[PDB]
């Protein structure tokens, strides 16, 4: 109980749920005007497809009783014996799941389907997000192996970003995605979405704790922490490869809350520190580097989530605090917890990407990811929801 | 007292007046680029205009001293003697008043005389919400007659949405509404608005429980859970007439949130799919036929609002679940409480079509509600604000 | 401790942060459109370099052990012994400084160097706020006058009102100020900055009580009056003079925000109306005033802020009501308390004035503020930072 715990929760889970949308505008500012709708309406599609699939059974496959440590049962179907603080974690969480099928549209900008998309993303959401969910907080395999995930670097980031890498390439680089470079239709809408996320990330990882705590308060503080440090490397490096876009200092600060996520509550402040100064270096290589390899990873999810995911729920390893939250890692004398995070970071890095691969093919093989090259031309909005942006 | 639970209410209320301008924006990305301002500022209008009267007397009336089970007494203008909790529940309800005549802005888009809005808006906070308020939450006389209204199906949605019908019938059709039909200038506009209303919900109906408690807890819950199933069936429908729009989609999904609205304290996740997924249907026919007779009840308030809300309303009176919040309705062994609902339905829908029809021919007659059609011409913004939304 | 407390102040601070993208909203729409990003891009690098200098010794500066009554030490460097509710303190309070360098961004709006931005905002950080903050709440010599500032009055509004009043002096008019009045690009784009701030004010003046309790209760309730009150004025007066935009509407409800910031938990709802019905006619005599000069103080940071905030820090020692917080101003008997703000508000205007002017010139000599007079002419989006506002 606790009504300052209850009332925080309230109040995180109502923020998590913004970032859904909150990562449509994000993206949709990206994208060409003739997109823009479709960009928006996938994250909202998103939410409403995650809910229904949660209540139905997707909370339950996550959480349910046990079976071989890799998955849930189906106890909680309809959210059959769901109550009290439980209805408040299934929600919370049910949040977690749409935000993550929101960043994962990031590999389909500009060119699936909505239904193939809505079957894919079901399909995800099933054998990729309710494993990874259970795993580490179903009380799953990985959670006995001793791994941590505070907010969600591996069940959320490394999830979406490397997924979203496996997609990007079974649909296909954009028509002229190498010949020209895409240009963004409206950056203030992707910094309202920017905006959006960062003011709800408090419930994210703040809310991670379950309660109006210290663990929440240290969240709150390394979140913010995390942020500004690799926001402002985006923006040095900006600024030494010519001028310091928003665009890029944005995406530094979103890599450095997708890299503190995992450990939020196990680090310092000086942690927090060397976790976003890392992780802006690293995310903005891993863009580079997509870049370079021409994979149309569209908006980063990748670069950004997948790899500012991975980093940091190692870094827990590296730097987990016992002054902070009880628990230690390598620098704090205990090799065991890097340890277990390297192999968490491992399977769930190689699942997400091996299994994904598989079901863009399959939904591919079954009924095709892609619109016609000629819906791609005339954008989306027109083709797949017979809607004009703007007027 | 409960820190918690003032923490919960006081972000509650926080929540609920971002819905205003939340519903501001909405609507201003459905109207002409010459009208955007003004629908906007609109809904900041409403708030102002509300929070003034609302001390000044609003409060006392909703919640004073009862006068032959109506209508509230003087005790409470200008707060006088409101104190601690009366304060923050003043608050509150002050918002709950605030979108309602936000949501109400429907019926007069592109074509109203700030000033005449002012004046109905004012006469109808007096004379049908406040009577509104007080007859279910006040103590009046639905309330004796064993009516409920969780969040305000009724008192917020019913009178909404009728009213509107009667305000656009009262305005008439904007010119060229039959020869032309009216393009939205920004639809990601509108979204972002959809976006502010989905989030600000939570503390609509999750803060209806005055607690950061279980029936909050359950509130929060079903209000998803409505909204995703209307969503989805807007959806289908879409997709079944064509193309699935985001309109459609988030129309949906607020036609599911209006109808929960009323019930959600009452009733568990089961109903909460039957009422939402009804509120999707009906409130598409209702949109359909109000249509088909040609009524420019503009961004559907009436066929959103007023329908989803009275479905609700009476749908609290079948599915009401002891088991949730001591209440049951008739599938549940209770014929009473569908009665109730019926006749509080009855008579608010009843009323809040009537006697907002009086005020506004009276104010029409007194000063005139529309603009000059060169006005109605040139836009609003420019006309009634001397601004011009973009450049 | 306390969770409702905890929670309620999380809450607060995470509605803070929005506050200051809220900013860069508010004002992006109100410049060019060749500027749109800059406008916005400024308000989240303050964010950024102020999580950064709070945390590295922000924090201590303005909190740490006092010396001479006019600043901290350095005890809390890098958060050097900052635990538990110091840390949640530390965060709501690096949020205000945050805002605060936003709102100041108003006096460089289209002309100024990211670079020198950074610089000169770093140095107004050291010099300028900590200082201020120290002095009112962190036990400085203000403090122990007996000088009262509720939300921040002064320690924010009059600091950045008047320290945007001399860097707009220093930096100099925009090209063709004088000869043409320069429009807003996206009025729509500025009211959705705006609907931020009065929905973020409410953990601004609610959350300074530091509790969810009957301060806050009360603070949420006169932060809502003032600011409806001062909204109306400015209707009227844009009525009076001609017709009522949206942009005099806001303004007026900022201009109600600020005075009622350092006063919101010390007055009654009377007290609200009358500090909201002076702000809203002192600010727009002194935006008109600061117009007639000519002084480019571009965003009227300075007419509103600067003016809303000092008549409000006055009017505290006129209205404080022992009957809400103990405290009494002039009208309950009590002259010093009015003595105490009246040397507040002299030393806080003054100091804010000169000292800026100072390191205004002082950076513009060392580096420069000012951008090319061409770069000026292509918009900041392009020339500092790269990028397209829109396509
Ligand atoms: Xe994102
Ligand atoms: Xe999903
Ligand atoms: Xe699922
Ligand atoms: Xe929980
Ligand atoms: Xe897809
Ligand atoms: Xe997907
Ligand atoms: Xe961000
Ligand atoms: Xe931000
Ligand atoms: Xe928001
Ligand atoms: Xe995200
Ligand atoms: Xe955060
Ligand atoms: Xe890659
Ligand atoms: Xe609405
Ligand atoms: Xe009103
Ligand atoms: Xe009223
Ligand atoms: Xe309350
Ligand atoms: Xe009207
Ligand atoms: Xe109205
Ligand atoms: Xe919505
Ligand atoms: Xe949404
Ligand atoms: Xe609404
Ligand atoms: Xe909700
Ligand atoms: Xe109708
Ligand atoms: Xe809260
Ligand atoms: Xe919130
Ligand atoms: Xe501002
Ligand atoms: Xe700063
Ligand atoms: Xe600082
Ligand atoms: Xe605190
Ligand atoms: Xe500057
Ligand atoms: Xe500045
Ligand atoms: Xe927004
Ligand atoms: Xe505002
Ligand atoms: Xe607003
Ligand atoms: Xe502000
Ligand atoms: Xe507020
Ligand atoms: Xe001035």
């Amino acid at each position: 109980m606790s009504d300052g715990n209850v009332a925080w929760i309230l109040a995180s889970t109502a923020l998590v749920m913004l970032m859904v949308p909150g990562v449509g505008f994000f993206y949709a500012g990206m994208v060409r005007r003739k997109n823009a709708v479709n960009m928006i309406a996938l994250s909202f599609i998103s939410l409403i497809i995650t809910v229904l699939l949660w209540i139905f059974y997707g909370y339950s496959v996550s959480f349910g009783n046990d079976i071989s440590g890799i998955i849930g049962g189906l106890n909680y179907a309809l959210l059959s014996g769901v109550k009290g603080e439980d209805l408040l974690f299934m929600m919370y969480q049910m949040m977690f799941a749409a935000v993550t099928i929101a960043i994962l549209t990031s590999a389909i900008a500009e060119r699936a389907k909505v239904s193939s998309f809505i079957l894919l993303s079901a399909l995800w959401l099933t054998f990729v997000y309710a494993p990874f969910a259970h795993w580490l907080w179903g009380g799953g395999w990985l959670a006995k192996l001793g791994a941590l995930d505070f907010a969600g670097g591996m069940v959320v980031h490394i999830s979406s970003g490397f997924a979203a890498l496996a997609v990007a390439m079974t649909i296909g680089k954009r028509a002229g995605f190498e010949e020209y470079s895409i240009e963004p239709h409206s950056i203030p809408l992707t910094l309202i979405g920017a905006a959006l996320l960062w003011f709800g990330w408090f419930g994210f990882n703040g809310g991670s704790a379950l309660a109006a705590n210290d663990v929440a308060i240290n969240a709150v503080v390394v979140t913010n922490t995390s942020a500004a440090v690799a926001g402002f490397v985006w923006m040095v490096i900006g600024w030494i490869k010519g001028k310091p876009g928003s665009l890029g200092i944005v995406s530094g600060a979103i890599a450095g809350l997708a890299a503190i996520t995992p450990a939020a509550g196990f680090v310092d402040v000086k942690g927090a520190i060397v976790i976003g100064l890392v992780a802006g270096i690293v995310c903005y290589l891993a863009m580079d580097f997509r870049i370079k390899k021409k994979i149309d990873e569209s908006l980063d999810a990748w670069a950004i989530h997948g790899i500012g995911g991975l980093w940091g729920s190692v870094a827990v390893g590296i730097l987990a605090n016992p002054e902070v939250n009880g628990y230690a890692g390598l620098l704090f004398g205990n090799p065991q917890l890097l340890v277990s995070q390297l192999i968490a970071v491992a399977s769930t890095t190689a699942y997400a990407f091996l299994v994904t691969l598989i079901l863009a093919k399959a939904v591919d093989a079954a009924v095709g990811l892609r619109v016609s090259s000629q819906e791609e031309y005339v954008g989306l909005d027109l083709s797949q929801h017979e809607e004009v942006a703007y007027t």
